């Protein structure tokens, strides 16, 4: 009797029990959804299979979003298991290391730009288009963004451009798919404290700053992002589309650091 | 177990079973919350008592937000029933008719401006301030706004100004109350179709034709989003103005 | 010659040679405009008359925007000298001190809220309405706002609400007056170096803005002159940031 | 003297007397600037040379921004005439036609997406980076965007994504170049078949009840390129008769 009972949801981007996708998966499973997962490379098949089993699922599929052949095969494969798809979680992003460090121009190249936008922005509407023939009429598609799309954040650089494109794709997708009934939204998530992420020194300084300056004086967790994601994927949110919802302890709404 | 199980929530602005506050009330009660209600004027005591009964509550209190004493007396009274308050729904707005019809300047007077901002904007942080001594550390405060705060919409006029101030108060309230743990948000709702004004019918038709989902929102949809924001499911969400409007805010419609 | 040649512009809010209105007045005069000024209260009549003379003007008028009668009498008096008005600069703002210091709720009262919104927001469309019978078809109306309307800034508090209402009034005014041809805009100015908390903000902006410097009244003045001029004839309903880019960044996290 | 007197400004995207770049060129020249121009394709060398002479200039350079080598050669060549560059006008945009007509998903392919973002977004910071060694400390860089970056506009489709990335590049460029003193801004211009329907709608529904002209965009651009705008950076300025600020069609 959870608020996602019977909904069939495909999640990308599950790499560990610290992934945002893992938090979303937990909340969706808690609320009654049936889950399926994608992975990148045969070397990760066994590990994603273990995660799927944790969520009562045997449905895992390769999908390197850099490759048309894998996008164009993903939903043909899923269709042999599920007549229709109710939810899609796009939790994927990448840019070369030099493009998200230091000076924006020093780290700028055409290939760095191309890759960042290809993986981090194009892949969301690309997956939506490949899924369309088996989407339920009231399906819900969800992607993940970050405040660096809206305002300049140190080091975020080329990923900020790609996330702005991603957030625009939410709006154009919502129009394209909305007459059928499909909703499309993003969560603009705050930084997440994990063991490895805190080791990244510049990222830890952001965490500390958000902790000191966000309205709630605390960083968000994957359970809080996961719950917001489960809401947007559900019929509870049937009035909500083309929205970029901040789940960031309110950080986006202030000018911090001046008190 | 509903996702508001045990939460004690005060709702203002419940006038009819087509109110947005009605949809929010229904969704909160569905998810296990205990409700209390305000009303304006002794003549409406019976009607609000009936509504509270529908939601299993006997807690109704007068509160004209134009009156400082009634705002203070509201929470003094509620405190004898509830040790702490977990939610507040602000569904209150008003401007004199001429200030929300026709040309913006034609309906502009100092008193029309004053009333619209007093009732529709000041009352939200005023209620929050009076409630603060009994708010739980996890409390959630919710108000209702409209796209006319962000862009100029025909006839909305002076209410567009007041709603912009209201949405700003959401951000300043979130800062003032957030260290304690209290969250503050607004829902920017689309128009709600009931049994009217030729100008309002034109807006409803236009939203149905031009919104991404090609349909107007219902009080059930706004209510479910409200229940979410009032709940621990939304513990990461504060200072947010969430559009519940079939996506209408995100397009340039009509072309 | 200058790009405001022959334009007749009324400026409010000139209190000193540090005022934003003084910087706007200097830029407008530099570009050929004819200027007139308002003042608040009989005690300031001599001081505004001295400032007006610096700009080659003898046109000064009382206008306490709290008073309906002074707003109405202002444009009757101005019409005696000027058949039409080409520009209006609204540089007026006030909130009781407690409402713009400390905690937002600590300083919140109904009367503090009322005054802040009456003086800082209502007065702009009020002046526009009273000016309309004599506005030229290509007049330009300009007000001043601040980033605290858009995001929560420490201590700005009730003024943030009033400036949000003001920026909304820019849009509704633009629609009301636009068919005639009148344009309506705001400048969201950065803080002007001229309080311990205010110094903290100035330091933060200088350290974290893209241009690594606070703005001057000269820079706000030139942007204002631009918006008041035919160079900006395609621009209305705009809130233009003149703030060294500060609004566009998340500072302090290095 | 004009408010751009002596400023040396390079303009891209001048294809005809209807180009936004032509309106900016005319205003900049009126205000005393010295101009240089780029062009694409040897077949257009004559046409751009005529435009340069109209504005009292002999300085024209080939630059297809799809090609790293042409971007690098552009500023190497320009440096043999100008020791420093005071202004740059990026007025370049392209997507394959099917990506900006009809339904958003019908025109969406990896290669259409790549081209639209390559030409319409990457090229602005690419040019900025190649120009940097010769940019004056107080130089001003200007790009052109459109409301489709902010809200979904019919048919604009993949170009809406690319313009959103472009407007973000304005903000990251302003941070990167700002300590030096360089300013970076965009003008979100109103529109200048399904396109004529949009012009009618904007004329009927914008606050000023009229479409913008390249003269109005050009004067706003000259302002942003000048020291009058020395307090302004990282800004996207709407020059669109107020259209961005309303919900039209409902009256
Ligand atoms: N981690 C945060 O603090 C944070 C904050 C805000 C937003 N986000 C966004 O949330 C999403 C998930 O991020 P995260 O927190 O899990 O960490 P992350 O950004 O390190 O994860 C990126 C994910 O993309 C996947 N990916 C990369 N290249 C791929 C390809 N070619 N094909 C398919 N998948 C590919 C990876 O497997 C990984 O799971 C991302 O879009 C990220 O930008 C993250
Ligand atoms: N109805 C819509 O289409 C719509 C759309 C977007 C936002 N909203 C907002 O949602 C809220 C509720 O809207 P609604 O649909 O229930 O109808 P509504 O617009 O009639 O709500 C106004 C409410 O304010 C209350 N109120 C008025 N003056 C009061 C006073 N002095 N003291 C106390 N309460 C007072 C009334 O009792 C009423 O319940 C309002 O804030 C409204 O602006 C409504
Ligand atoms: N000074 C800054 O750093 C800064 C930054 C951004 C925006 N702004 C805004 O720019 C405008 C000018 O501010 P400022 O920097 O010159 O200083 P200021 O904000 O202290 O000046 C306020 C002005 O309003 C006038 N005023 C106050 N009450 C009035 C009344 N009842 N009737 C008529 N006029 C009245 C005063 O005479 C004064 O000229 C204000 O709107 C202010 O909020 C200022
Ligand atoms: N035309 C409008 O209504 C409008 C409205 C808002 C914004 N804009 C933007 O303003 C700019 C100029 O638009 P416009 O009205 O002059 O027409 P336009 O959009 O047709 O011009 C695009 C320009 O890009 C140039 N270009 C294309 N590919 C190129 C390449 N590989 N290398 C170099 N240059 C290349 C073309 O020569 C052309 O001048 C564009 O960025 C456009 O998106 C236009």
């Amino acid at each position: 009797m959870g608020f996602l009972d019977g909904k069939r949801i495909l999640l990308t981007g599950l790499l560990s029990n610290r992934s945002i996708a893992y938090g979303i998966a937990k909340a969706c499973k808690r609320e009654g959804a049936e889950l399926a997962f994608t992975y990148v490379g045969d070397r990760f098949k066994d590990r994603i299979t273990e995660f799927a089993a944790e969520f009562g699922s045997e449905l895992v599929f390769p999908c390197d979003v850099a490759d048309d052949a894998q996008i164009d095969a993903l939903f043909a494969s899923l269709k042999t298991h599920w007549d229709s798809l109710d939810g899609l979680v796009h939790s994927i992003g990448f840019a070369p290391r030099e493009a998200i460090a230091g000076d924006f121009l020093d780290g700028l190249t055409r290939e760095n730009f191309r890759i960042a936008h290809d993986i981090s922005a194009y892949s969301f509407p690309a997956l939506a288009k490949a899924a369309l023939p088996m989407l339920s009429d009231d399906a819900s598609l969800l992607t993940l963004s970050y405040l660096g799309a809206e305002r300049a954040i140190p080091n975020y650089n080329t990923m900020g451009l790609a996330k702005a494109a991603l957030e625009a794709s939410v709006r154009y997708l919502a129009v394209s798919l909305g007459a059928k009934g499909v909703r499309v939204n993003a969560i603009s998530a705050g930084p997440i404290k994990t063991l490895a992420a805190s080791g990244i020194k510049s990222f830890g300084k952001i965490l500390d700053f958000v902790e000191s300056n966000s309205p709630l004086k605390r960083n968000v967790t994957i359970e809080q992002v996961g719950n917001a994601g489960a809401f947007l994927l559900s019929d509870l949110a049937s009035g909500v589309t083309a929205e970029v919802m901040h789940v960031d302890s309110g950080f986006n709404a202030v000018v911090g650091g001046m008190a």
